[PDB]
């Protein structure tokens, strides 16, 4: 099972981007998303989609991201442009058996992300979006099969 | 060569999402992005990245999207949740030889998108983001090789 940890969410600014992270997480095979800043509006919007499109994905907001990431029972992945090439590490991760927590920020990433993560992982070495980084991470994790998943 | 056509851009609201579409386009192997609403700020931000990270990607804003899409010399792809499965059609598209224009909207898509497109293409049947839809479309088009591209 993969859980997404979305940090640097600003509820009075980032409704759309974080919504897109959550939709992406769900569609590409993650079981849950945890969001650092409490946002009831976001929760409502995503629960609306879960209701209408099905499946058992969950969203929590207002999380202590450092403690979640530090104490997660499984592999801690941090998506970052400065990390190791996804294609270099994805097979180890997948073949490990373990649950995975994948951290995506909004560009202003704290140092604790690098300090905690088991793997710091780049999806290309170019500046992209947390949304596209996550989509590619999950696609590679699931070897493209997440297209066969039914909700 | 692939060009991205981003429509439904609202300059006084959608700076971040559209920026992410543009970054994603560039990193995943598109040659250009055309944006419907004029946005000099966006152009400046993306030209900043092109300068600093290299390569020859281009951005134009203020485009007549219907006329661009209608008269594009090549295959017109519209990314939409209601389309044909990407995996069903991507090989035809790739093997055609032709340049490709890929249209991504912001959810409120006009009918002209369906009317013009050579292929209406779904990346999963679930609601996702234009950013993640595009990333997957380009990855599949390039068969994952866009990770070997140098800027
Ligand atoms: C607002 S974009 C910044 C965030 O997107 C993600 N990100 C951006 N570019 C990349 C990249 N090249 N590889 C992996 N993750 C990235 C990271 O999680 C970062 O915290
Ligand atoms: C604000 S999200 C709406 C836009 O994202 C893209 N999009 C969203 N969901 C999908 C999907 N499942 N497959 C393909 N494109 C999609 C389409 O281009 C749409 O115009």
């Amino acid at each position: 099972m993969i859980t997404v940890l979305r940090i640097n969410h600003r509820p009075y600014r980032d409704k759309r981007i974080t919504t897109h992270v959550a939709l992406t997480a769900r569609a590409f095979g993650a079981s849950a998303i945890l969001v650092d800043e409490r946002d009831e509006t976001l929760e409502n919007t995503i629960r609306g989609v879960i209701s209408n499109f099905g499946g058992s994905f969950s969203i929590k907001t207002g999380c202590n991201w450092i403690q979640e990431f530090k104490h997660f029972q499984g592999i801690r992945v941090h998506l970052t442009m400065y990390g190791r090439r996804i294609n270099d590490v994805i097979d180890e991760i997948r073949n490990s058996g373990k649950d995975v927590m994948v951290l995506v920020g909004s560009e202003k990433v704290p140092i604790e992300a690098y300090e905690i993560a088991d793997y710091n992982v780049s999806v290309t070495n170019q500046p992209i979006s947390e949304v596209s980084a996550l989509a590619i991470f999950l696609d590679r994790y699931f070897q493209g099969k997440e297209f066969e998943f039914e909700f």
